[PDB]
């Protein structure tokens, strides 16, 4: 679809085999979620945002359903105020800004 | 234009006669610069993001040129880590996300 930006842009999501929504973020390098389940290994990571910075589980090699469209990749789990969809997911389906 | 996600979506800005560069962040209600000099009266807020909140001065009805578009809109100062256009200005300048 076509998104306009006079609301947060926030989709419905399938990881994990749950259910959540998160906001298409273009200016989010990864993708973080709080409150999901993951399966398997994963690696302490520290990462910063406005506000100072946050420790999340790394996990690799997640498939991911974003609004119906299908990538898999690295995907953060750890204390965010919002689930956020970030470049490293956007670029496997193909979104794009435009003025 | 059209701006792919490949690389982090950074466009030139002119705000407060200051040349700058930010990120077009869908992420972003509001927009943020760190080191601008803006004139008159502001108000003190605390934003928060990944990591916790932030201390910014609050700017109102201040112009700005992003990639060569005017709005005029809420400009926040303060300590962010990369500048961000927000929502505020995109939906000025006719941004929009497609996948
Ligand atoms: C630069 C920064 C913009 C990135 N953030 C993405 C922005 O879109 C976040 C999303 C957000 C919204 C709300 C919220 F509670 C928390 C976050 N917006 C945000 O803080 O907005 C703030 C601010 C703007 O006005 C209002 O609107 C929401 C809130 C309020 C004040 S990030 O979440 O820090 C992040 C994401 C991925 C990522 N990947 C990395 N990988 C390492 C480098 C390789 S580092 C990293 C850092």
């Amino acid at each position: 679809p076509q998104i306009t930006l006079w609301q947060r842009p926030i989709v419905t999501i399938k990881v994990g085999g749950q259910l959540r929504e998160a906001l298409i973020d273009t200016g989010a390098d990864d993708t973080i979620f709080e409150e999901i389940n993951l399966p398997g290994r994963w690696k302490p990571k520290l990462i910063g945002g406005i506000g100072g910075f946050m420790k999340v589980r790394q996990y690799d090699q997640i498939p991911i359903e974003i609004c119906g469209h299908q990538a898999i990749g690295t995907v953060l789990v750890g204390p965010t105020p919002i689930n956020v969809i970030g470049r490293n997911m956007l670029t496997q389906i193909g979104c794009t800004l435009n003025f």
